[PDB]
């Protein structure tokens, strides 16, 4: 199926040894990281917090991100909420209404206390998700009816309930209200093919604000935004070289279907790379969605042995090493070496000194040669530590001086460093094979440009093309040189030195394995810049600073993972190839999985951005608060799939207070449907009076009003009642201002009860402002008990400054046989608590304006329309008919 | 935690006054709590470590 795997000559055709895959190396790499930190913490006296190291199921995590793409933040409903109610009384033709949105806003979270700061943040988040979850509907297929030629709507789709008003209302206003119910007509409803329903209604302004943003979203987010997203998915498949079917996408929209698109496919890749200490978590997600399943191909066995007649056979110099097998421990070390070659800067190797294992001394000296022509310590990236590259130069110094043939001459240098001599008859200077991390004089990348830039990438953050040993992946399609001149500089100097030291039988081996060597790096290049190109890859501003922060030893936030290999694992990784067979299963669903993950991080950042300012707005509430409280609060009201990706390296326990504060200040947001529906919900809560929380609560000595009634019907008609709710707050003069620091000291000095009563006797007003309070609304007919009547704004335990207050309405119900002095007593009953709210909540308005609240232009869809989501169709394997210019 | 800055708990200090707090007067008990809230924790730097 591919032009590069057509194996004509039987050179590259060899035996299959083992296999590997994407979803297997992802769980293997996290095991080898967490086993190392659980090993050094068991051998030494370590003193830290107990952090459990469990290896999470990666395949369950990637499935749960995919199930989140099928979520629907909107909902389909036929009728809106109730949104208004009326309470009847003794009066006819005069009632009082109740906006029942604030009744629903009363019992949302818990009571705000001045000692639990984490419970304050969860009370806020529970309110805003209640606003967004309620005001996000479509209102499809409302019921209507007919009246005298015009189309009037059924009264159930109006947001007023008045069914208790009719059996007490007079027969004159029954017809005066019936013209209004037949006045809620359908606008331009007497034309067919309308395809929509327009009517007027009543709903509260904090929820109607969400209804405008969702309805305005579908007007602007349509086919052209699907046109950009599919056109971007063509360019990623244009690079990754996937095959297409003969089926293209046509932009034919039906006349009865409405498209809703919740995501955007060009992902801002900075959003993933601001998550604190997520450098290892981005690596494991890169393996699971991009590595293809391959087989380790052993080289052709006729390279060593050439059989002449029957019993005459040429034998190799490493006859003992080629006929060995890797044990099950060492095979897990070959899978580390190819895991460190595919991810160039991010994974670095070491040596793993082990006293239990006893090897031949010759396998170390042979594997000092193989390390010098397989790895890379050049001027751009490194595959191996400053210590691992030091024990290879000593292993080369010992191999070049243990001469089992006739000794060649050697002239040492003035220092004592390894490889400081001039071996050979013609005195090849062996000084150039010591590791020099600024130029890479020994390993690959000596005279090679192994990082090049040639085209703008689909993911804008990773533009580089890794080219191991200066070889393109197009030297398997159209080769440049012959089958003998396939040589590069870092290998060729190793051969002409190994001949000079008399080891020209081993040099015959490494020369005859040159084209097998170059083909392997020509397939690693076809995995790095062709398959492992995701948003989870490393950006260029972190890749370029990996090596120059390794030499200086400075601190870095993209610190590499150090893994351990063995000595013989250097040899067994030489004679393998990893030629991939099948690409990864979830490669096509990959960028939709990245899109949901980047979008859910965007809505988490906004929920911490607004909560971080509450201390600078109400400092008297949050005394014992810290930035880890809203970090703990909004992570509870978040999907567990996105939380499981952020804790892939158990970094939830290793974050200090100035790292989570750095994430909430980094500007990078991925716009989607939910963020366009969340930021509108936060805009409706920037006053807190729509959250039933206020600071303007007063205390003022005032008697319960005893209406000295003389006419029974006039007292019955006018609708007499009493509430503690002010219509307007008192003046700035004549009042006394208290706060938390003043009122707390007066309780400890014993002057809180005394100095407050002197204000109550001089007929003044005291404000307890500074903190917030939970406010409820109650209704009573007879005399309410003491807590409501004298209910103090504070309490005792030494005081509770933020006690829950209440709003009570006392409807005076009178009968015929009551004395005018019956409700007049000798000694009055005072009330103290008086709260102002600045909201139209409970207003006593006559029945001429009972349905004057119909001022909301609702827009509804007809029942023939269809509402379908198209977010699940943003796969990479799709192609569209009309290409994007 | 207190007012957005960090303070130390009273047992982290090297004194034990738990037997004198029941006898001590309520006027000075609120003043010894305010005196206890003055031991702020400065951030330091020991070989480039927090």
């Amino acid at each position: 199926q591919r032009p590069e795997r057509i194996k004509t000559t039987p050179y590259l055709e060899g035996d299959v040894l083992s296999s590997d895959s994407g979803p297997l190396l992802s769980v293997f790499a996290l095991q080898e990281i967490m086993q190392k930190v659980r090993q050094v913490q068991a051998d030494y006296m370590t003193a830290t917090r107990e952090v459990d190291f469990t290896v999470p199921d990666v395949q369950k995590i990637l499935d749960d991100i995919k199930a989140l793409a099928a979520e629907q933040v909107y909902k389909i409903v036929k009728v809106p909420s109730i949104s208004f109610r009326h309470i009847v009384m003794q009066s006819r033709d005069r009632v009082l209404r109740v906006d029942t949105y604030y009744e629903e806003m009363s019992q949302v979270g818990d009571v705000i206390t001045e000692d639990e700061p984490e419970k304050f943040y969860s009370t806020i988040i529970k309110k805003v998700r209640f606003i967004r979850g309620k005001g996000s509907f479509i209102l499809h297929d409302i019921p209507t009816r007919d009246h005298r030629g015009m189309e009037v709507a059924e009264p159930e789709v109006l947001g007023v309930e008045f069914k208790n008003v009719l059996p007490v209302l007079t027969a004159e206003h029954r017809a005066m209200i019936q013209n209004a119910l037949d006045g809620s007509i359908i606008e331009n409803g007497n034309v067919a093919t309308r395809d929509v329903d327009v009517f007027i209604g009543a709903c509260s302004e904090p929820v109607y604000r969400i209804y405008n943003r969702l309805q305005g979203y579908i007007e602007a987010v349509q086919l052209q935004e699907l046109r950009n997203s599919i056109g971007w998915l063509e360019r990623l498949g244009h690079r990754k070289r996937i095959t297409y079917s003969q089926e293209v996408l046509t932009d034919f929209r039906r006349q009865d279907t409405i498209w809703v698109l919740a995501l955007q496919l060009p992902v801002n890749p900075q959003v993933v790379w601001d998550v604190p200490r997520s450098s290892i978590a981005n690596l494991i997600m890169n393996i699971a969605t991009c590595l293809p399943t391959g087989e380790y191909i052993a080289p052709n066995p006729r390279i060593s042995s050439i059989t002449l007649t029957q019993r005459i056979t040429t034998t190799g110099p490493f006859a003992i090493l080629t006929g060995s097998t890797p044990t099950a421990q060492q095979l897990n070390d070959v899978r580390k070496i190819y895991l460190a070659l595919m991810f160039p800067g991010q994974i670095i190797l070491d040596l793993k000194i082990d006293p239990g294992e006893r090897m031949d001394p010759a396998v170390r000296m042979v594997a000092g040669v193989v390390g010098h022509l397989l790895f890379t310590a050049g001027g751009r990236f490194t595959n191996l530590t400053q210590n691992m590259a030091r024990q290879l130069d000593i292993a080369l110094n010992d191999y070049l001086l243990y001469m089992y043939n006739t000794r060649v001459q050697v002239n040492y240098g003035p220092t004592g460093e390894p490889l400081d001599f001039q071996i050979g008859r013609n005195q090849y200077d062996c000084n150039v094979f010591r590791a020099d991390f600024a130029t890479g004089t020994g390993y690959n990348g000596w005279a090679t440009i192994d990082v090049e830039y040639r085209e703008p990438a689909p993911y804008v953050h990773a533009q580089r093309y890794i080219r191991y040993c200066g070889i393109d992946s197009r030297e398997l399609i159209n080769p440049t040189t012959y089958g003998i001149g396939m040589t590069y500089h870092c290998y060729n100097e190793m051969l002409r030195m190994l001949v000079a030291a008399g080891k020209d039988s081993e040099a015959a081996y490494f020369r005859s394995m040159l084209p097998f060597h170059m083909v392997r790096f020509a397939r690693i290049n076809q995995i790095i810049n062709e398959d492992l190109h995701s948003v989870f890859s490393l950006p260029d501003d972190m890749f370029n600073a990996l090596l120059p922060d390794l030499i200086a030893g400075a601190h870095q936030n993209a610190d590499p993972v150090v893994l351990d290999v063995s000595w013989i694992s250097l040899w067994f990784a030489f004679n393998r190839s990893f030629e991939p067979t099948h690409r990864n299963e979830m490669l096509e669903v990959a960028p939709l999985i990245e899109s949901v993950y980047a979008s859910e991080l965007s809505v988490m950042k906004v929920d911490m951005r607004h909560l971080s300012l509450m201390q600078r707005r109400f400092p008297d509430v949050l005394i014992q608060a810290r930035p880890s409280h809203f970090w703990k609060a909004v992570l509870n009201d978040s999907p567990e799939a996105v939380k499981a990706v952020m804790n892939l390296s158990h970094s939830h326990n290793f974050i200090n207070i100035r790292d989570m504060m750095r994430w909430v200040m980094l500007p990078s947001l991925q716009p989607s449907l939910k963020l366009a529906l969340e930021e509108e919900a936060w805009a409706a809560a920037n006053d807190f009076e729509d959250l039933m929380l206020t600071d303007q609560v007063y205390m003022h000595r005032d008697m319960l009003p005893e209406p000295r009634l003389d006419d029974i019907e006039r007292f019955r008609q006018e609708g007499f009642y009493y509430t503690n709710m002010l219509e307007a707050p008192p003046e700035i003069d004549r009042v006394v201002q208290y706060t938390y620091e003043i009122a707390r000291l007066q309780a400890n000095m014993g002057q809180f009860r005394a100095a407050l009563r002197r204000i109550m006797d001089d007929d003044d007003w005291v404000r307890f402002g500074g903190v917030l309070r939970t406010v409820r609304v109650k209704f009573y007919d007879a005399r309410p008990p003491d807590d409501v009547l004298q209910g103090l704004p504070f309490s005792y335990d030494t005081i509770k400054y933020a006690t829950e207050t209440t709003i009570f309405y006392l409807i005076y119900n009178v009968e015929f046989s009551n004395t005018p002095d019956s409700l007049v007593l000798i000694n009055p009953t005072y009330t103290m608590t008086k709260v102002f709210i600045n909201k139209r909540i409970v207003e006593r308005v006559r029945v001429g304006q009972i349905l004057a609240v119909l001022n909301r232009r609702f827009v509804a869809y007809k029942g023939k329309m269809r509402i379908m989501d198209i977010t699940q169709s943003l796969k990479m394997g799709t192609k569209l008919a009309a290409p994007t210019v």
